[PDB]
């Protein structure tokens, strides 16, 4: 299986929008696809337990029919850092459970997209971060950049930290989080120049069928 | 002279609020102080030329009477990345002019605070970033963290990049950018654990005399 990890420059950059566009283009290329979000916080109660909306989006954009707990093993109600609510609730987030879940998807999908929570360094416990599990798994990383003032700094910080860990930065996606602004073209040129990985495509400001904005031939 | 560079985790984290609190505590410890903001964008027209409000704050919080152009040599009207507006206006931002300005302040001040623009990696030209000038100058760095969801990731990214460049991370300041929230104490404990530098103090949410929140004995 092809496997990619998706991270973002900050918490509200539309990372799941880019993950659904990636899943839609891979489906169009003929892959049997699966979205995986191992850890999620900020969830609603239903008759079946807590459900996170980003994980629901990954589940409905996967080409395989998948059960929710296969897509998202760890679900917390409160929208805070996973290591705070994990400790509060008394439910440890285990690296072995996160990796088993990935293997179970590779039994049926040949293109798997793994979406983290937050940015690169989100803590999962007091001694373990999301970056430690991605490094452990040796996943190639796709960086989603929300295009706004301040994003050059955040895209460069994330790119250098991933490369320092010896991981491949597979590419980046530009998400237009605001309407067209004055320096949009100069920001896109600077970001293309500075991020050492191919620009996979740009998704326009939308306040759903977005696969056409991704060029999968660059991954 | 003691010299410190101040940077922030993102663009609106109240970095100049923390710089004024630092200048106020150094003045109270008996230092002859000077604030320096070499590059600024987002400025107003006056009879005397363009004036940036952050640079004005540094100027009025310095214990020496200083002229504006001594505090801020490069002033651009439009609030965008300095390398975009510098190219548009045809006014190169020169490293020699930025360093000369710092020397001129050391002629009269014995505690100098240098405030950058944006975050760590702000571009000054197509081949030069603010981080290259700070590394060139070998300034110790003070990191200002706006405490909100997403700041653990940004504080860790900035801290590792500075240390990788071989610079000293002198300390960090927590700025409360919102009213008291649910996980404020757990966020402060996590940030203290993870940032490899002393917490210099915490400034409370204020919608001016803030020197009392800084412990200069840790710098
Ligand atoms: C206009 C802002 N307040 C600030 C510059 C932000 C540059 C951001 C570059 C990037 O995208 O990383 C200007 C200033 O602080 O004087
Ligand atoms: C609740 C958020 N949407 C998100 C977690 C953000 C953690 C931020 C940690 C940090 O401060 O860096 C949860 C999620 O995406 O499922």
């Amino acid at each position: 299986s092809k496997r990619y990890f998706v991270t973002g420059t900050d918490t509200e950059v539309g990372k799941t929008v880019a993950s659904c566009a990636l899943l839609q283009a891979a489906k169009a290329a003929g892959y049997r696809t699966a979205g995986y979000k191992p850890v999620a916080s900020g969830s609603e109660k239903t008759p079946e337990g807590l459900r996170n909306s980003d994980a629901l989006a990954l589940q409905r954009n996967s080409s395989l029919q998948l059960d929710y707990a296969t897509v998202n093993p760890y679900t917390f109600a409160e929208p805070t850092s996973p290591h705070i609510i994990s400790a509060q609730e008394g439910r440890p987030i285990e690296s072995l459970v996160m990796s088993a879940g990935l293997r179970a998807l590779e039994q049926q999908a040949d293109w798997v997209l793994v979406e983290g929570a937050g940015g690169w360094f989100t803590p999962l416990s007091d001694t373990f971060t999301f970056a430690d599990w991605v490094t452990q798994e040796q996943l190639p990383v796709i960086l989603v950049v929300g295009v706004k003032l301040g994003c050059i700094n955040h895209a460069m910080l994330t790119a250098q930290v991933i490369q320092h860990a010896g991981l491949t930065l597979a590419g980046w996606v530009a998400n237009d989080v605001t309407p067209p602004g004055k320096r949009h073209a100069e920001y896109m040129t600077t970001l293309t120049r500075m991020i050492p990985a191919p620009l996979l495509g740009e998704i326009p400001w939308l306040a759903a069928a977005t696969g056409k904005y991704i060029n999968l031939a660059l991954l």
